[PDB]
Formats: structure tokens, sequence, C-alpha cells
């Protein structure tokens, strides 16, 4: 296939980048130690598309932790929200409200979880987190919707307060 | 209405609906709102409970859980093949100490009878009888009421008159 080397990151193909992200998240999942790492691994897996191995990992919280109810509810919701056709307006409204109130990571995660990554990328770019939005657009999304996000990122990179024309040229 | 458990099912349901409406009219604090939401979700009025769930202030510590619960109540209204894991999770929560939270979920999904026996197993006879009177067709409530009559006939309860009435 002759793919570009991974030393260029966002300049590579979608599948080649996705394979490396899968390998990295597998490495992260292998060496979890405490509760402050399992949550982050679950959050990463919930945006990398792995839905089957995240529910099982969620159903492991101890009966004494204060977040057991939240994790159980999240696992059940993820199990039962696998349908994207009907009953998606209220979920989108809740995600938008959570994003507006300040909780951005949860709203973006939920939006990418249900049916939509482009809107989550747009909200991420609106709040100034361009790197995570670009990474999200590279991982998920068809090569027809990521083009607009990358063009917007290039236009942002051409601002006089950034002066990163070389990266814009590469993208 | 003089006899609580000796009346018809529709009459009892209408009276508890009238009671919960009056309890919802005069909400004052957040704990009363939580109790009213619990009662409405246990009674089956999910449509008016979702709206009442999406009213938590953006400063309370329970906003996230209440926002996640409102979507869950809306999405799992159907009972398909993806319900076994939900029942397993509810059974684990009940066996882990929290009974009301799991009984509520079991009633919400499709299973009033399972919640009724779990309530009877843990000694909540009055609440289980109320649950059986409110929901369930007049074919499974009979077994639940006979199981309560058997308890009422024990030599430790000595409430044989109430058992005769039931």
């Amino acid at each position: 296939s002759n793919p570009l080397d991974i030393c260029y990151d966002v300049l590579c193909e979608n599948a080649y980048f996705q394979k490396f992200q899968l390998e990295r998240v597998n490495l992260q999942e292998v060496k979890r130690s405490t509760y402050d790492h399992t949550r982050k691994c679950t959050d990463q897996l919930l945006l990398l598309g792995q839905t089957d191995r995240a529910v099982q990992l969620l159903l492991e919280t101890s009966a004494d932790n204060q977040h057991y109810y939240c994790d159980s509810l999240k696992a059940c919701l993820v199990t039962t929200v696998t349908s994207s056709g009907p009953s998606q307006s209220t979920i989108k409204l809740v995600a938008t409200n959570m994003i507006a109130n300040g909780k951005l990571a949860e709203g973006v995660q939920l939006l990418c979880l249900i049916d939509k990554a482009a809107d989550a990328c747009r909200y991420l770019q609106t709040y100034g987190e361009w790197n995570r939005a670009a990474w999200l657009a590279k991982v998920r999304l068809n090569p027809e919707e990521c083009a607009d996000v990358l063009r917007r990122w290039v236009d942002h990179l051409c601002s006089p307060q950034v002066n990163q024309k070389s990266k814009a040229l590469l993208v």
C-alpha cells in the first residue's frame, strides 16, 4: 500500500492513523492501575468507536464508590441507545444543554456516541480545542465531512496571531 | 375508599392518580420534587415525568445523574432483546443493598411482578401490595395477594381478619 510514515501524524491516511490509535488504546488498557485510569480509558474507548469492550469495563465499579450509580446508568444507556433513527431529538437537546452549561467533554462524548461527530467537532473548534477536534475528525467521519473541518482548521492556522503557515500548507 | 385493598383496581388507580396530582401541585423543595418524580415513574406516567426530570438547576450535584436518567426513561420504553443486561444490572443493584432504586427500574422496564416478589422477599409487604394493586392484570396479582395472605396467617402476625377480607 506504501503508506506515509507515522512521523507526520495528521498528514497520514485514515485507516493507518486509526490502526495506530487502536494499538495505543490497547496499550493503555493493558496497564491500567487505579480508578483514575480506568475512567480515562473508558472515555477514550467511547470515542474510538469500541462499544462492546467499553460496557464490560464499565460494569466493574466497586459497590462502595460514589460513582457506581452513574457508571451503571451510563453502561445501560450505551447498551440501549444503539438505535440512531428515532428518539434522538431529546438526546441532542440534552447534549447541547450540557455543552452550554460548561461540561464540554461529556457533551462531545455523548454526541459522538449517538450518531454525530461533525457537530461535536464544530463545538470543539468553537471553544478553541483545535487539536482534539482534528484528531476526532481524523479518527471518525467520512473523508467528505472531514474536509470542511480541516479547511476550517487551516483557515484558523493562517491567522496573524498564530503564524503557522507551514502546517496549513501541509494539511 | 374506606377499604384500602378491598376495592376495585380502576378505582384505586384513579384515587392514587388524584393523590399524586395533588402532591405534584404543591412542590416546594427539591427533595419533594424527587419524591414526586419517583412516584410518577413508579405509577407509569413517564410523559409527565420526563419534563419534571429536565428541570434540575445547573448548580446541583445531581444534575448529571438526573439528565442521564431522563434520556434513559425515554429510550427504553420498548421491551426487545436488549433487556436481559438491564435486568441483570437491576438485580445486582438490589442485591448490593439498594432496593428502591432497583425496584423502580424493574417496574419501569417491563417487570412489575419481579419487583413485587423482591419487595415481598425483603419485608415490604404494604408497598408490594400497593404495586400489585396499581399495575398488573387481574391474573398475576392474585398470586401476590395469596402470598401476602399466607404471611398474614402466620402465628406471629395474627391478622387473620385482614387475610379473610383479602
